RNA sequence: CGUACGCGUCACGCGUACGUU
RNA sequence: CGUACGCGUCACGCGUACGUU
């Protein structure tokens, strides 16, 4: 059920009650779009958070800018995923995962809920370094 | 499947086994007799692995968390050596490369298409620094 | 730490099919 | 970009069985 929620939650634009991790609204282009733009570098690139069996998930538009590196590093911050994991996390341990995909490579994070600090360095240290490989153009 | 199993039993060849592997240091996995006695005295090492499509090679390395140890354990692999071991099985064809690692709980997975096979590098590398730099 | 399996889940590669939200 | 099937795999959470290398 919450699992269920979580998925539509990537489609709830600025409306919607239930918390997520992420503090941006998906981007994901039409599929009209996107065929168009590839008749012309990538969009943008995928990511998601998963708090056990409820993953939450993001399509973020990039273009490599230094401006629009920022803005999709506020995408989610530890005190978002934080507060978002309490709310799904019993007083068990489950497993987590932060994923991230961009020019081919993938990067994923993951391990129990206990470790949920350290995922969230990692992640977000494995964003910037993903985002910041060697610009595609040289 | 058979390459696979000769990859999977590369970890144990101990002294050279002909077969082209992409790492550089010999596994360092501890007997189960000396983890239960480490396990009574953080942890031993780390575990990596590097796979080309179903070709998995991987090591258990000793790792103490000081500069000295932080260097060594970062030279089990090298861009050249992954590349080199990664040719033998390339294929003509692309298949679905990646690097895991684990260390403290916190596992860190690499994947992509053997296109890509030298960002995994660059990306495998950073991920290693970083998460054995973790600290409580 | 090493084998094998079970329940749940996640991610990559290859093949293919649908969608002009 | 989305949603799906198929083949091959990286890996995590929970738990079993087996191993004096």
């Amino acid at each position: 059920d919450t699992r269920e929620q979580a998925n539509g939650e990537r489609w709830d634009g600025g409306s919607g009650g239930i918390t997520s991790p992420f503090k941006l609204p998906d981007e994901s282009p039409s599929w009209t779009e996107w065929r168009l733009y590839n008749d012309e570098n990538p969009l943008g690139f995928k990511e998601s958070w998963g708090f056990g069996k409820v993953v939450f998930k993001r399509y973020l538009r990039y273009d490599r800018t230094e401006a629009s590196l920022h803005r999709v590093l506020g995408s989610w911050t530890g005190d978002s995923v934080n507060y978002a994991a309490s709310r799904f996390l019993g007083a068990n341990q489950v497993g987590c995962t932060y994923s991230i995909r961009f020019r081919g490579v993938s990067v994923t994070i993951s391990g129990g809920s206990r470790t949920l600090q350290h995922l969230c360095e990692m992640a977000i240290r494995s964003k910037q370094e993903l985002l910041q490989l060697t610009p595609v153009e040289v």
